[PDB]
């Protein structure tokens, strides 16, 4: 209830009141089970620390609206996502560059073809596998087409993570926003908004400049306020993706300095999203001509902004609550408890 000044967001506290999606009592224990069934975590580490990442909580804030089942897809999704993020985070650090590379290959084609991955050996891509083929049952198959072309993008964007890392090398600050906004998967968040209202969206509608721009901002805000949060954590793991260490690396900030450039660039994100979602809600508001599917069409986007407006305090609440950040708790601060 009480943030840390320095991570503290009055706007976002006083104008982007929590929501809570009525699934999330069942969504908590039915993605925990799913780790304990897919073998994601050992049994041990799901017991002790599961709940208190969060991980539900985070999906239940933001999608709201969504179809129960959807929201049970999105939410296994986003816990296997961690877990990925933590095996590619262990692959790294003990040099494992061959197991990596596998895996990526494997999930690059379970990507294409889920269903052929269900039972695969390696029980990370068929948990993967799994969760993305039931993405695939909600939508037609334009939609998972534009799904997987984003997540290619992503995979890859974790390749460039593991060079980075391996080589020591901390990009541009340029160079990292350009890859922070694949490596956070932002459009793959931005993807799953139309499933979680029951809408594919046309190409036109959701590239209007203020859909696209809401979009972005609402990502943005919750890539950089992860960067902000995760910074005492990240800089304990040797991760060097991060703007505080960019801004430090190559603009010469001290850390002092780092943090309030990133909150100042937080900060900014929200007052830029209240600006253009007057817009796209007016977009929304254009979209109801007067027939049905613009009906439809107009609470759809409706939907969607409301949920980029969620995300904001989502994002921010997870942020305090769960111990995947929880660096000063630990016995080694290199080790985060809950990775294998
Ligand atoms: N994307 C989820 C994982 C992270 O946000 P986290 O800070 O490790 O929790 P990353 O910074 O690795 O993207
Ligand atoms: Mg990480
Ligand atoms: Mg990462
Ligand atoms: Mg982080």
């Amino acid at each position: 209830i009480a943030v840390p000044p320095s991570l503290r967001l009055p706007v976002i506290e006083a104008a982007f009141p929590r929501q809570l999606h009525p699934y999330w009592p069942k969504l908590q224990e039915t993605t925990r089970t799913w780790l304990l069934e897919k073998r994601l975590m050992p049994a041990d580490k799901v017991e002790e620390y599961a709940d208190g990442l969060c991980y539900t909580d985070l999906m239940a804030g933001y999608y709201l609206g969504a179809p129960d089942e959807v929201l049970q897809a999105i939410a296994d999704y986003s816990a296997w996502f961690f877990v990925w993020d933590d095996r590619h985070d262990r692959d790294i650090v003990h040099g494992r560059a061959g197991a990596w590379r596998r895996l990526r290959g494997l999930l690059h084609t379970a990507l294409d073809s889920p269903g052929d991955h269900l039972h695969h050996e390696d029980t990370l891509v068929a948990g993967f596998a799994d969760s993305v083929r039931r993405l695939y049952a909600f939508l037609p198959a334009t939609w998972n087409a534009r799904f997987a072309r984003h997540f290619h993008t992503v995979i890859e964007a974790y390749d460039r993570e593991f060079h980075n890392r391996t080589r020591g090398i901390v990009p541009g600050v340029e160079e990292y926003l350009e890859l922070r906004r694949l490596t956070f998967a932002h459009w793959i968040w931005t993807d799953l908004l139309e499933p979680s209202s029951g809408c594919e969206l046309p190409d036109a509608v959701r590239k209007h400049p203020a859909y696209r721009r809401a979009a972005l901002l609402s990502q943005e805000f919750a890539a950089w306020y992860n960067d902000l949060c995760s910074l005492p954590k990240e800089i304990a793991g040797d991760e060097v993706h991060n703007l505080g260490i960019s801004l430090i690396t190559h603009h010469s900030l001290t850390l002092e300095e780092a943090i309030g450039e990133v909150r100042r660039r937080v900060e900014e994100c929200i007052t830029e999203f209240l600006a253009v979602e007057r817009d796209a809600l007016r977009f929304a508001d254009e979209l109801a001509d007067g027939t049905v599917r613009g009906k439809e069409l107009s609470g759809a986007v409706r939907a969607n902004v409301g949920n980029m407006r969620n995300w904001f305090s989502s994002v921010y609440w997870f942020h305090h609550e769960s111990g995947r950040y929880m660096v000063d708790s630990w016995d080694d601060r290199s080790t985060p408890p809950y990775v294998n």
